[PDB]
DNA sequence: AGTAATCCCCTTGGCGGTTAAAACGCGGGGGACAGCGCGTACGTGCGTTTAAGCGGTGCTAGAGCTTGCTACGACCAATTGAGCGGCCTCGGCACCGGGATTCTCCA
């Protein structure tokens, strides 16, 4: 149905995953557990 | 027939002591609890199919109610012995002591 095809076409148009970010450094990778909470970050004050 | 003194009994309260149980101090250990990483196991979403739910049809078991009477328990009076209150004693269980065996912990 055309409505569902247009919906997927819009979602494809909105998608960032289809986009290569030429400005990104391909080498650098984070520590995957960098997402500490404020509670945990304040726990580094000690 | 009533109300108060008299007398039994059994519960509450106090005093003394004695000693066994509660309170207090202190070192350390190890168990509570916060922190981290992972990974697997539970919540989510989709397509599938399965049968629970509804509207409808058919039957007969058996729940529920009445009738009729006689077998079985309620009630009473006379009989008696099984079961309770009181007294006795001796033997089971505790309590102690002492030597023997076990278990625990640091080496």
């Amino acid at each position: 149905q055309s409505a569902q095809a247009a919906h997927q076409a819009l979602v494809e148009q909105l998608d960032l995953h289809s986009i290569h970010k030429t400005f990104r450094n391909p080498n650098w990778r984070p520590n995957q557990r960098r997402n500490k909470t404020i509670k945990a970050i304040l726990g580094e004050s000690q």
